[PDB]
Order: C-alpha cells, then sequence, then structure tokens
C-alpha cells in the first residue's frame, strides 16, 4: 500500500513509488534519483512510463534493464507538462541525476518535492525564487540539531590533504574508499586527481559511473585496479580484515592502507563533542570516517526551509515513528514562529 506523501494531489502522479505494485490512479512514476529506496521495484518488467532526469533514465536502461519506450527523461530548469501538469526538475545536491520537481498544479498550488537533497543557498536564487511554493515533500533525513557536519568542501580539502601526504611520504601507500551505490563520487575522484592516479574499480562499478555524465571521467577511473593508487571497494569491505585480505592482493606491491568510510554525522554536548577526524588503526590499516554528507544539515535544511516559507511541510523520511514524526513537527512550528510565516 503506497504511503499518502508519494501521492501528488491533483494529479496522477506518485514520487518513488515503485515497490507497491498498480498504484491505482497513477498515470506517471516520477524516479527523484538512482538509489535503491527509491527505485525498488523498477526491472526490466515495469511497463508505466517513467519520468526521471537523463542520468537517472542512463541508470535505469543500463542498471536495471528498464524498457526504453517507457523511459521519460527531462531535462533539468526546464517547463515540462506531464499529463497535462507543468513540472520542472531542478538539481537536488544529492548525487549524480538526483532531482528535486516543482508541480504546477491545474487550482494554482505549488508543490515543491525535494527527493533526497542537501538543501544549499544557491537554491534561494534559483527558479524556486519565481513562483510561491505552498506545500513542501521534505527529506528529513537528519531533522535535529544534533546533525552538525562540515561543507562537502572542507571534508574533501581534508581527504585530500590526508591522502596526499601519506601517499608523499609513503610512495608505497593505498587509498581505499568505499562505496555501496552512486553519490559521493567527489571523495575518491578528488583523491584520485591529486594523486595522479586513476580510480580502480570493478566491472559493476565502472559501469554505473559511465552512466553518470561525470565530464573526462575515463580519465579518472580504471577497471585496472593493481595499475591505481586509489581502489573502490563496497562498504561492506571497509573494515580491517576486509583492508588486510586486500593488501595481501596485487602481488603485495602495497605496504599500507588509508580507507575512507563516510561516517559521523552526530555531534553534540551529548554525543562525540570533538568532531576533528581521527583514524581507527590497526598496523598498516587506518580508516577515516570522514562526515561527507549529501543530506541536509540540521541548518541547512532550516534555512532552506525558513527561506521557501511553505504553508504545508510534508516529511518523506523517519515518519515510520511517533517520536520521530512528533519531534519533526515541533521543528517545523519553531522555524515558522522564528520566520514569521
Ligand atoms: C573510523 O571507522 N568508522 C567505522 C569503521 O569503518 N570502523 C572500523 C572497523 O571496521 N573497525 C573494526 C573492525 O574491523 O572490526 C574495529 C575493531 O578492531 C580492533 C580495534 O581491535 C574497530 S572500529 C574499525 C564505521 C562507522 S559505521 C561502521 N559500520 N564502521
Ligand atoms: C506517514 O507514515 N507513513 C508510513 C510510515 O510509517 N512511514 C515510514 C518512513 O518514513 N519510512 C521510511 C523512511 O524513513 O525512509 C521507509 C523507508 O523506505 C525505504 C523503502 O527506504 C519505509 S516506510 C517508513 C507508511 C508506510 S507504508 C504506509 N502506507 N504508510
Ligand atoms: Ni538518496
Amino acid at each position: 500500500t503506497c504511503p499518502f506523501y508519494k501521492k501528488i494531489p491533483g494529479t496522477g502522479f506518485t514520487v518513488d513509488a515503485f515497490q507497491y505494485g498498480v498504484v491505482e490512479g497513477c498515470t506517471a512514476y516520477f524516479l527523484t534519483h538512482f538509489h535503491s529506496d527509491h527505485y525498488a521495484g523498477l526491472s526490466k518488467h515495469f511497463t508505466f512510463p517513467v519520468y526521471c532526469s537523463e542520468i537517472t533514465g542512463n541508470l535505469l536502461k543500463n542498471k536495471l534493464h528498464v524498457q526504453e519506450q517507457y523511459i521519460h527523461p527531462l531535462p533539468l530548469d526546464t517547463e515540462c507538462i506531464v499529463n497535462g501538469v507543468k513540472v520542472v526538475l531542478l538539481d537536488a545536491n544529492h548525487c549524480p541525476g538526483a532531482v528535486m520537481i516543482l508541480f504546477y498544479l491545474p487550482n494554482g498550488t505549488v508543490i515543491l518535492h525535494t527527493g533526497d537533497f542537501r538543501a544549499d543557498p544557491s537554491m534561494e536564487r534559483s527558479l524556486l525564487a519565481d513562483q510561491k511554493v505552498h506545500m513542501l515533500y521534505l527529506d528529513t533525513t537528519y531533522c535535529s540539531p544534533e546533525y552538525t557536519f562540515p561543507s562537502q568542501q572542507e571534508v574533501i580539502r581534508f581527504a585530500i590533504n590526508t591522502a596526499f601526504e601519506a601517499v608523499t611520504l609513503n610512495p608505497h601507500a593505498l587509498v581505499v574508499c568505499g562505496t555501496y551505490s552512486i553519490g559521493k563520487e567527489k571523495v575518491f575522484l578528488a583523491i584520485a586527481d591529486v594523486l595522479g592516479s586513476k580510480v580502480g574499480m570493478s566491472q559493476e562499478k565502472y559501469k554505473t559511473l559511465q552512466c553518470l555524465n561525470i565530464p573526462e571521467i575515463n580519465s579518472l577511473i580504471t577497471t585496472d585496479m593493481c595499475s591505481s593508487l586509489v581502489h573502490l571497494l563496497p562498504m561492506m569491505q571497509i573494515n580491517f580484515k576486509g583492508l588486510q585480505s586486500h593488501l595481501k592482493k596485487c602481488g603485495g606491491k602495497y605496504n599500507q592502507i588509508l580507507a575512507f568510510r563516510p561516517t559521523g554525522w552526530t555531534h553534540s554536548n551529548k554525543f562525540t563533542r570533538i568532531a576533528d577526524v581521527i583514524p581507527q588503526t590497526k598496523g598498516n590499516i587506518s580508516i577515516y570516517g570522514i562526515p561527507y554528507s549529501e543530506h541536509s544539515s540540521y541548518l541547512e535544511m532550516k534555512r532552506f526551509v525558513q527561506w521557501l516559507k511553505p504553508q504545508k511541510i510534508i516529511p518523506t523520511v523517519n515518519v515510520g515513528t511517533w517520536k520521530s514524526r512528533s519531534t519533526m513537527e515541533k521543528y517545523f512550528r519553531e522555524w515558522k514562529l522564528e520566520a514569521g510565516y
């Protein structure tokens, strides 16, 4: 049974609702981005129109084998008509191909569905600013003040400087980055760039990255793993045992691994007050937990919502418990009272 927050009222549209069979009344299925929790259910046997970004369409065609006749890629920042309703797709600042959707309802209402997003002040000076938005379907992943983390730029600076120093001190070191989906490509691409290396990876991951329209990416990635100083591994292998086993590969041409894992999103006086990143180390293997996020921090989310001033907010994340629903509604009310909308 499709939850109500996945249906757009006054339309026959659903958003990220592919695991519920045939949704009654749905004439178009929007997919905000290619993450498993959102595309769950899509396959080569889906026979309804899917509306998405071009990059998401590339992944649907090449990774899930969705038939081309049902993939409807839409350009960003462009007014499009879908089944009699004007829509606009905007970059969500999440993972490649991820979009927010503006719906211009026939009754004059405007709805913004953020998909998954990392709110940024740049969104306030975009075409989002050119009309009132009445209802907001909000990515509330980190809707609590303890969710603080640096800008992606600060985190990438840390990772680049850490990896460059380690490999320049020890040219026999290897950098490993963990991955389980698309997104956070900047981490391993930036490290490989500063090291003059390509990123070695599995054929399956290589295929995935080939779908993302990343400029000059043939110059940055390879399936020849031992020829590179940066390797991508499945996230489940980013542990001392998994990295020890990997070090035994490639003829043992490396004697050190620095691994990067995205983690560490909670920081407050209650829990992990110090945000400074220090690796977990065992012998010649170090694992850096870096707070690289592709969701809004609490402050980023708050700023965006107080700028947008929506009349109604419908969370799309963390609404499975009464505690989380209640806390989120308290924050929305706080934000509304502070900003006066
Ligand atoms: C900075 O690292 N943050 C991590 C992570 O990758 N941690 C690591 C890992 O695996 N380790 C193991 C391990 O491999 O078991 C041990 C235990 O070994 C010792 C010290 O003797 C200690 S923590 C380290 C993390 C955050 S969320 C998650 N799933 N992992
Ligand atoms: C308003 O609450 N509506 C719910 C509900 O309990 N919602 C939830 C929420 O948020 N969840 C997330 C979440 O937090 O992300 C996922 C995760 O989903 C995936 C597949 O990633 C699964 S549903 C649970 C509901 C669920 S089924 C139904 N008819 N109503
Ligand atoms: Ni996502």
